Parts: structure tokens; C-alpha cells; sequence
């Protein structure tokens, strides 16, 4: 075929039943997460080119960077809530892995400052059960396809994007074909 398992895709030997359409996994640590959110910006083309109806879920998660690492699970959870994604990703991802300039609880929450969140609204979420449970839920998907790695994406719970079977000579050519790869598991 031109899509085969093993190259562009693997399939889960256990299945996840139930599993949210889209799934990506990242960490803000995760140097590969990084270039692919500001330089390759995947999950924004892999949109361009998914269905109707279809819905995209992106998790922070634990392993990688320690307690800091947990923290920031914690803060995407918030930011799911709050629906200041947009308005974080990027000063995260700087401010780990750029400038060096998030070593504690506290200057994750000063991004979020800057960023215009109010603080104590930005503590009320923080510290709120609908957080704890955002959390459970960024951790229990990982557990679920018991994940070592990121950056990952599954879909329909059933497939997992397998970039190093796609080509990396020219990056736009690289969205494109795990768009696209996307776009067929979506369909399968």
C-alpha cells in the first residue's frame, strides 16, 4: 500500500475503546514538542485538513522535567479551563526551553500574568477540583496507551503517528505527509 503499519502509522496491539477522535500528547520540556508546535505547527495543519465533526485533544504530561514537569500538567489544566491555550503555548515553551526562566511553580504562573490571566482568577482555577479532574483526565489517556515518549498522536484510540517512517529533507513537505497520515487513520 502507500500507507502501511509499521511505516507512517503503528497500530496499538491494545486498543483504547472510547478514546478521544485526535489525541496529541506533548511536554514543554520535549525538545521535538517544541519545533513541532513553533516551528512545524502540526496540530494547527493537522486541523486544515481533519473532517466534520472531528475534535482535537492535546495533553500535557509528567515525565519529563521532574516537578516542574508535574506543575506544568497541572497549568495546562488550567489552561484548558480557563481556554487560554493559544495564549500560553508559546511563552511556555520559551520560557522552558529558550530562556530558561521557569524553574518554579511561580514563574509558570507569571506567564499566565503577562499573558493577561488575572491572578486570582489564575489561583481559583489552579487550585479548583475541576483542575484536579483535568488533570486525572491528561493522566489517565496517557496510562491508557501506556506512553514513554513524546511527542505522540493517536487516533480513534486505535493508531499512533510514526513520524520516523516520514521524511525530513524539507519540514512543510513532513506536516503535510503526517497531515495527511492524520487524515487517513481519521477515515479508517
Amino acid at each position: 500500500a502507500q500507507y502501511e503499519d509499521g511505516k507512517q502509522y503503528t497500530t496499538l496491539e491494545k486498543p483504547v475503546a472510547g478514546a478521544p477522535q485526535v489525541l496529541e500528547f506533548f511536554s514543554f520540556f520535549c525538545p521535538h514538542c517544541y519545533q513541532f508546535e513553533e516551528v512545524l505547527h502540526i496540530s494547527d495543519n493537522v486541523k486544515k485538513k481533519l473532517p466534520e465533526g472531528v475534535k482535537m485533544t492535546k495533553y500535557h504530561v509528567n515525565f519529563m522535567g521532574g516537578d516542574l514537569g508535574k506543575d506544568l500538567t497541572q497549568a495546562w489544566a488550567v489552561a484548558m479551563a480557563l481556554g487560554v491555550e493559544d495564549k500560553v503555548t508559546v511563552p511556555l515553551f520559551e520560557g522552558v526551553q529558550k530562556t530558561q526562566t521557569i524553574r518554579s511553580a511561580s514563574d509558570i504562573r507569571d506567564v499566565f500574568i503577562n499573558a493577561g490571566i488575572k491572578g486570582e482568577e489564575y489561583d481559583a482555577a489552579w487550585n479548583s477540583f475541576v483542575v484536579k479532574s483535568l488533570v486525572a483526565q491528561q493522566e489517565k489517556a496517557a496510562a491508557d496507551v501506556q506512553l514513554r515518549g513524546v511527542p505522540a498522536m493517536f487516533v480513534n484510540g486505535k493508531y499512533q503517528l510514526n513520524p520516523q517512517g516520514m521524511d525530513t529533507s524539507n519540514m512543510d513537505v513532513f506536516v503535510q505527509q503526517y497531515a495527511d497520515t492524520v487524515k487517513y487513520l481519521s477515515e479508517k
